[PDB]
């Protein structure tokens, strides 16, 4: 169990720790760490919630619905907080392509992978800091999809992150 705290994930921003910068986020208000589903679950319109019961409000998609963190292209520091550390297989990061439609349901086919870090089947610390590169053809509102793949189960934790790139 864990979430991306920086840049704040869509779920994290729903919690008091995230400043309640997103409203009406269902279970994300209290447990943004709990978005757990089998690996390779990428159902169109159900990426933000990973299809998980109680997280449905996260799946709404418009250009103005969610709070964005202002970022630049190039290096971006990602910080996860884990409320329950687990042996880890992988960390994968995707971002929406230039030209994607922010008023349409999220579809993984409209993202590129942009980083992949091997967990080496070890147990990470409760704060995990990684650096990924944001490609320079991205400007404006984009969604980063951060995926923590568990080493000793068939599951992953899924974190949609709303960013405004300038
Ligand atoms: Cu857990």
């Amino acid at each position: 169990h864990g979430y991306v705290a920086s840049p704040g994930s869509r779920a994290f921003f729903g919690s008091s720790a995230g400043g309640n910068l997103n409203t009406n986020v269902g279970r994300a208000q209290w447990e943004p760490q709990s978005i757990e589903a089998p690996k390779n679950t990428f159902i169109t319109g159900k990426l933000a919630s990973a299809g998980v019961s109680g997280f449905e409000p996260l799946d709404e998609q418009t250009a103005t619905r969610w709070h964005k963190t202002n970022i630049t292209t190039g290096p971006l520091d990602i910080t996860w907080n884990l409320t329950a550390q687990h042996r880890t297989a992988s960390w994968d990061y995707y971002i929406t392509k230039n030209g994607w439609n922010p008023n349409q349901p999220l579809d993984i086919k409209n993202f590129d992978k942009i980083a992949s870090i091997d967990g080496k089947q070890e147990v990470p610390n409760k704060v995990v800091k990684q650096t990924i590169n944001i490609p320079t053809d991205r400007k404006g509102y984009h969604v980063i999809y951060a995926v923590w793949g568990i080493g000793d189960t068939v599951n992953a934790f899924y974190q949609a992150i709303d960013v405004n790139i300038q």
